[PDB]
Order: C-alpha cells, then sequence, then structure tokens
C-alpha cells in the first residue's frame, strides 16, 4: 500500500477490507418482518432531503433512499466505477469493475467483476469516505474520496443531492503506465414511483462545458416527458479535466443486455467511443459511460474529479401528497437541472472539502479524546441524511416563510420525528442545524391544541381511542405512507394521548433548544410558551392520587412501549421534575411572574415526594408500585440528565445521583457481558437481569450514549466512556456485530438486533459536553 501516504485519512476512520467476508452478523429474532439489509453497507450520499444512496465498502450502489422514506436494498450493477491500465510497450492491457461481487443474472456478463479480496481498504468519517485499490495485477494504484457537502450552520449545501469522488492515482513502478477511470450510470428515471412502462421515454445527452482554462463533460438522463411527478427528472455524471487527462464519453449503452456495447470500448485500450445518441429507449435500460484516460510517468501523482447528481424534486407521500424538495430553492423546481448542481459540485468541490475539515477539526485536533469515539461519534451523524429525511420547499402547486422538516424514527416503525424518541435523538440538530431544530419543535407547538376524534384500534389491546387529544403532545408528525405533517399520530402500537413522557420531554426540548443556542432567543421561547403551560397543566391532571406527580397506570405509557409502569416512576418522575424547573426558568425569562410561582410550587411538591418514594439508599427505584419495582433502571434519572445539560441544576441531590449512577455502571453494564455491550434497561437487585419484558433486556444504544453524556457530566469520566464502548463495539469493531450504517435500536445479550437505521443513537452528541 503505496497510495495510503498520498491522499489524507484520518486515523479515527472506521475501516474494513473491499470484499471482506463479515462472520458474526447480528439479525433479527424476531415473528414478523424486520429489514435486515445485511452488513453491506456503507456511509451515505446525497444531502438533507435529497434522497440518498448507500454505496458500500463492496462499492456497489445498494441501498436506495431516494424515494423519501423508504428504504430498497437492491445494487444497480451498473453503477460503478471501473479502471483500465496498461504498461507501456504491453501488447494488452487489464480492465476491472472496482465491485467485489457480480450481478445475479447475466445483464453486463461481458464486464469484470468480482474486484479481488486484500487488495483495497473501505475509510469512513462521515461525510466522506474513501476507497483505495492497491492490488498485484494493476501496477498503478488509486484511491478516492467521496462525500457530500454536509456541513453543520449551513443549510444550502448541506441539502444537495450531489456527491463528488476525487479520485488520486499514483505509479510507483519504474515503468509508464497508462491508466483509464470509468464512471457508469443507469438511467434510472422509473427506478420508483412509476406505475408503468419503467423505462419508456428515457434518453441520455452529454452536455460538454468548455470556457477559458475549464472543461466540464457530463452525462444527463433523463425522460421525454415534461410531467411534474415523483418519478420524473434527471440523473447526472461527469468529470472536470485537468493537466494531463483527456476524456472520452459513452452516452447509451444498454443495461439490459451484456455491456459489451460499452466494455469492447473500454478493456481495449481505456478510450470510449464519444458516441452521442439521444434516442429514447422503450422496454431496455439503458445508461451512460464518463471516462479519462492518462499516462503516469514512474513516481507520477494525478487528481482528477468526477461527479454524481440527481434532480428528482417532487417527493410522495402514500397519502397523496406532493412536496418539493428543499434544494429546488437554489436549483429550481422544473426537474431539468441535474447539470447545473454537478456543475456547481466539480467548480466548489475544494471549498466543500475545506469546509468539512473546518468542522471535523475541533474534534479530531483533541487527542484527549480516544479514535474510537471520533469513529463513532462522526459515523453515527450518517443518520441525519439516511433517515428518509424529509425537507419541503412547498407543496406541488400551491409560499410561505419556513421549510417544514421530518426524520423518521426507522423504517421498520415509518414515524416522522417520534418525539419521545427525539428527546434523545435530536442532539446533532440542535448542535449543528439549529435552525431545522426550532422548525421541528415549533411543528409539535402547533399540534398541541389539535383534536381529532375520530378512533382508532390500539395495537396492544385492541381497544378504540381517539386519535388526538387537546393540550397532548403527539407521538409523531404522520408517516410517509400517510400524510408527514398533516396526519399526526401515525403511531398505533399504544395510545399516546395518555402518555406521561412526552409533554414533559417537549417542555425539556423547547428549553434545551434555547439554552444550547445561546439564552438569546427570546422570539422562540414566546411562540412555544401557552403550548408548554398547557403541556405541563394537562399532565398535572394525570396525577391520580395528590402526590403532586403524573401516574403511570400499570400498562406501557411512555417511550419504553412494552415496559409497564405504576405509580410514581424514576423514569417519568424525573421527566416531570426537571420540566417542571424548565417551565419555572422560561417564566422568569418571559416575565411570567404567575407560571414562576405555580411550576415553582408544583416542582417543590413534587421533588419531595419524588424523593420519599423512591429514594432507596443506593439507587432510585423503578416505580412505587409494579410487581419489580425495585429494579435498577439504566434511565431512571433521564430528567437530571437533562437538567445537567440545561443548567437547572440539581433536581435531586448530587450524593444520591452520585450513587444511582455508580450503581447503574457496576449493575446494568459491568453485570451484563462484562460491560462490552452498553447498559442493559432493568436488572434485579441480585444482579441479574429483569425478565418481566423484552425491554427490561435489551440495551437501547440511545438510551446507553445518553447515560454516557450523564456519567461524563457528573465527572465519572472513565465510566462514561467504558459505557459508550460497548455500544461502539457492537456497532463498528470486528468483534461485534455488524451495524456499521444501520445502528439499530436495541440488542439483546446474544447480539441480535431490534429497528436497524434508528435515530435514538445519534444521542452520543450528547457527549460533546464542552461544545
Ligand atoms: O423500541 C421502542 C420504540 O419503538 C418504536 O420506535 C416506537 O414508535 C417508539 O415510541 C418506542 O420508543
Ligand atoms: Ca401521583
Amino acid at each position: 500500500d503505496k497510495i495510503s501516504h498520498k491522499i489524507d485519512i484520518p486515523d479515527s476512520a472506521w475501516t474494513i477490507g473491499i470484499g471482506e467476508k463479515f462472520k458474526n452478523a447480528g439479525h433479527p429474532n424476531v415473528k414478523y418482518p424486520m429489514i435486515d439489509d445485511s452488513y453491506v453497507q456503507g456511509a451515505p450520499l446525497g444531502g438533507f432531503g435529497a434522497g440518498t444512496i448507500g454505496r458500500t465498502y463492496n462499492g456497489g450502489f445498494s441501498r436506495w433512499h431516494l424515494e423519501i422514506g423508504k428504504n430498497k436494498y437492491t445494487t444497480v450493477y451498473a453503477n460503478q466505477f471501473s479502471v483500465f491500465q496498461k504498461v507501456e510497450g504491453n501488447k494488452d492491457g487489464v480492465a476491472q469493475v472496482l465491485y467485489a461481487g457480480e450481478p445475479e443474472n447475466g445483464y453486463l456478463s461481458s464486464w469484470k467483476w468480482d474486484y479481488p479480496k486484500e487488495s483495497g481498504m473501505y475509510y469512513a468519517l462521515y461525510p466522506n469516505s474513501w476507497y483505495t485499490y492497491t492490488n498485484k495485477d494493476l501496477p498503478v494504484q488509486l484511491a478516492v474520496k467521496q462525500f457530500s457537502p454536509i456541513i453543520p450552520y449551513n443549510y444550502k449545501e448541506t441539502s444537495y443531492p450531489v456527491a463528488v469522488f476525487k479520485w488520486t492515482a499514483y505509479n510507483p513502478t519504474n515503468k509508464n503506465v497508462d491508466v483509464s477511470i470509468m464512471f457508469t450510470w443507469q438511467n434510472m428515471i422509473g427506478f420508483f414511483g412509476k406505475q408503468v412502462n419503467v423505462n419508456s421515454g428515457n434518453f441520455n445527452k452529454i452536455i460538454k462545458d468548455k470556457s477559458k482554462d475549464s472543461e466540464i463533460v457530463a452525462a444527463v438522463m433523463g425522460n421525454i416527458s415534461n410531467d411534474n411527478e415523483e418519478w420524473n427528472g434527471e440523473y447526472s455524471i461527469g468529470v472536470k479535466k485537468v493537466p494531463g487527462v483527456d476524456i472520452s464519453y459513452k452516452a447509451k449503452f444498454v443495461t439490459t443486455g451484456d455491456g459489451s456495447d460499452l466494455w469492447h470500448e473500454f478493456s481495449k485500450n481505456g478510450i470510449l467511443d464519444n458516441k452521442d445518441d439521444e434516442t429514447p429507449t422503450k422496454q431496455d435500460g439503458i445508461g451512460s459511460a464518463i471516462a479519462v484516460n492518462f499516462k503516469l510517468q514512474p513516481g507520477q501523482t494525478i487528481e482528477v474529479p468526477f461527479a454524481l447528481s440527481w434532480d428528482l424534486p417532487i417527493m410522495k407521500f402514500g397519502g397523496g401528497d406532493k412536496w418539493y424538495k428543499m434544494y429546488t430553492k437554489y436549483f429550481g423546481k422544473n426537474g431539468k437541472n441535474s447539470f447545473a448542481i454537478l456543475k456547481e459540485a466539480l467548480n466548489n468541490y475544494q471549498k466543500w472539502e475545506k469546509m468539512i475539515d473546518d468542522w471535523q477539526k475541533p474534534i479530531l485536533s483533541n487527542k484527549s479524546k480516544p479514535d474510537w469515539y471520533k469513529t463513532a461519534l462522526f459515523n453515527e451523524l450518517y443518520y441525519l441524511a439516511d433517515g428518509g429525511t424529509a425537507w419541503e420547499n412547498g407543496k406541488v402547486g400551491e409560499k410561505r416563510t419556513n421549510n417544514m422538516f421530518g426524520l423518521l424514527e426507522c423504517f421498520d416503525y415509518n414515524y416522522y420525528e417520534t418525539l419521545d424518541v427525539r428527546f434523545y435523538g435530536s442532539f446533532p440538530l440542535v448542535m449543528l442545524w439549529p435552525d431545522i431544530e426550532k422548525q421541528v419543535m415549533r411543528q409539535f407547538a402547533d399540534t398541541i391544541n389539535v383534536q381529532d376524534s375520530s378512533e382508532f384500534k390500539v395495537g396492544s389491546n385492541g381497544a378504540m381511542a381517539v386519535k388526538k387529544v387537546q393540550g397532548m403532545i403527539p407521538h409523531d408528525l404522520g408517516s410517509s405512507y400517510a400524510l408527514p405533517w398533516i396526519k399526526i399520530n401515525a403511531y398505533d402500537w399504544q395510545n399516546p394521548n395518555i402518555w406521561k413522557d412526552l409533554n414533559s420531554k417537549y417542555v425539556l426540548l423547547v428549553y434545551r433548544d434555547y439554552v444550547l443556542t445561546g439564552k438569546t432567543d427570546k422570539e422562540f421561547l414566546k411562540y412555544t410558551w401557552k403550548s408548554v403551560k398547557t403541556a405541563l397543566d394537562k399532565l398535572k391532571e394525570m396525577d391520580k392520587d395528590n402526590d403532586g406527580i403524573p401516574d403511570n397506570e400499570g400498562i406501557p405509557d411512555q417511550t419504553y412501549d412494552t415496559w409497564s409502569m405504576k405509580g410514581t416512576s424514576a423514569y417519568c418522575g424525573s421527566l416531570w421534575l426537571a420540566a417542571l424547573k424548565a417551565a419555572q426558568e422560561i417564566g422568569k425569562v418571559l416575565k411570567d411572574n404567575e407560571a414562576y410561582i405555580k411550576y415553582n410550587e408544583w416542582y417543590k411538591i413534587a421533588q419531595q415526594n419524588f424523593e420519599k418514594e423512591l429514594w432507596n439508599g443506593e439507587y432510585y427505584n423503578f416505580d412505587t408500585e409494579s410487581d419489580h419495582k425495585d429494579s435498577i433502571m439504566a434511565d431512571q434519572l433521564a430528567g437530571q440528565w437533562y437538567a445537567d445539560i440545561l443548567r437547572l441544576g440539581d433536581i435531586l441531590p448530587k450524593d444520591h445521583v452520585q450513587k444511582a449512577l455508580k450503581k447503574i455502571y457496576e449493575f446494568n453494564v459491568m453485570k451484563f457481558e462484562n460491560g462490552k455491550m452498553g447498559a442493559v434497561n432493568g436488572m434485579r437487585p441480585d444482579g441479574i437481569v429483569d425478565e418481566s419484558d423484552i425491554q427490561a433486556q435489551e440495551v437501547w444504544t440511545g438510551v446507553t450514549y445518553a447515560l454516557a453524556s450523564f456519567m461524563k457530566y457528573r465527572g465519572m469520566t472513565e465510566e462514561a466512556y467504558n459505557t459508550a464502548y460497548g455500544v461502539y463495539k457492537m456497532t463498528y469493531d470486528k468483534s461485534g456485530k455488524g451495524y456499521w450504517f444501520r445502528t439499530p435500536e436495541a440488542w439483546t445479550k446474544d447480539g441480535n438486533y431490534k429497528a436497524s437505521m434508528y435515530m435514538r443513537p445519534l444521542s452520543i452528541w450528547s457527549m460533546e459536553v464542552n461544545y
């Protein structure tokens, strides 16, 4: 490996061999189907709300999130980079697709598949990833750096449906070598959203944009229709000329054939025919190819940038609504702008690289933090783009001030912005994209007094319940299968209108968002204040025994939605205390004296009673009335965690919090698989895992990272990182279960998972305490 020195891959990048098999992979062990797309994954490409494309460590473009809210895992075999190399004065060269695999059927059988093992590496540090190619039959070594411009405090480039592939080629031998790199792409118009004749009308064109000291050559893959529909738009691939390289192309090859129309050209001398052909297809799949060819002398290096863009302006949800995607603000709405996007990328990618470096540097340059922690911190951010992210720039055929936003909780449970989950999962948004975070919370504010008296069947017990109750915060802002932002509470396993955490978590989120953006956004507090008061006031009415605390009802009436709580619970009770303290503080900021006084009185009564009811000398009991009420819950003091973040001080005595955290570390972590897998949710005082519900026996990745944050705030540094380490290990390490770029909600002690691609573990950003 002589190429790694010519490029700048951080030591904290996650790494795996190209073509590596992983032996220990976890699966769901479940009655009903659950997504399991395998361990062959990678860092995604594409901006927020743009639709994303998962290119795997084996090189395939395989995890398609282009249809907003859907996860479709299938390798589009025509989409590849390929290489040709010929040592000068040899009869023949060699051509190889850079993909560690082959097609299942006979399409593209002429191409050279099965990039060999032990011949290159994949590296990831989101939003960047890299491949190196160090192959005994390829004298010139190659690497590519690929990324999209995901940039904190930037709401423009961060939205773009674009990727850059910056190639480096180095000749370590003592012979001249002729080299070509070729990007192939299928015209994917009709891949989704088209009900009949999926390729019909697709056509490809070539754009050559020449100007002083500049040339871009691109293929634009579109359709002859000017229909404004979800399925229609354009893909583009292209390259920018650099000194010493020539460009060749082929406008049209048939993807539903053997591929030799393209491959006989590339494999001969790495130079394509430069044949333009705009003839539209009918049934056959078609694709385009862009290539560069160059001669490398001994010791010579060259760099050449390619790019990919996709202008699919309209997202459609299953309930029928059609919306424009955010990037359309910058490029237009007509779906004929893929070349403009691609050109912006090829003319600005060096600046984008620097902007990414600028935001990663503070963490990377902190040598007190272990590299493993940095691996998880950056790579967990994949989900912000990959989580079905919807970011609208108008309803099709209709203009407001704001752009509504939603991130899915996951794909198995297809709900936008699940509030009980975003309490944990929204840290990257508040810390890095706060204008989005505030928009999401105003969306929740707007829902507080919505009433929907229509009834739905509750999944857990089969009873009927009212959809949305006035004054209760919704569980979620709808589903991609229905009407995001319009029809809320898509979730139906339990009735969220009687949840005891959502209203308090909402208040805590509001105050968090004020505190973590500088304590200056009075307008945001003013916008949300009425909803904050309503939320706490409604929750107060759920106090059935007048101890000043809402009562859990002997059912799963909170985020642990199969784990029953009864009476006063540590979890909902601490959250309530913290939420009252936040509301007092907002009252003071807004000069609402009556509110300050009311919530101060409620707080003092509830705090006193919480302590008496639950403090047992070592930790806080799970609750007052359940069968295993003395279980040690990992999340028992979630309220005090948020209070630390919000700078609200002690809601419980310092000494008692410290003892509780130490007990959680000693038991839920260190007595669960030797502390190598995170914090199990429920442990019995005898040191045996609580078996009363599956959730008690699960580690929740996002709960565990949040707990690590709490420990870190409380000066338990070693316990904090050891607790987080088991999550990193399980996700990323060779000894783990192969969950990279699909971090799940949960695993059990055998390592098998629930709900891959989950929002909650974004909570790792709560560990950026100093920030
Ligand atoms: O795994 C538990 C979780 O399952 C689903 O994501 C529910 O929508 C969520 O509310 C709950 O916390
Ligand atoms: Ca009560």
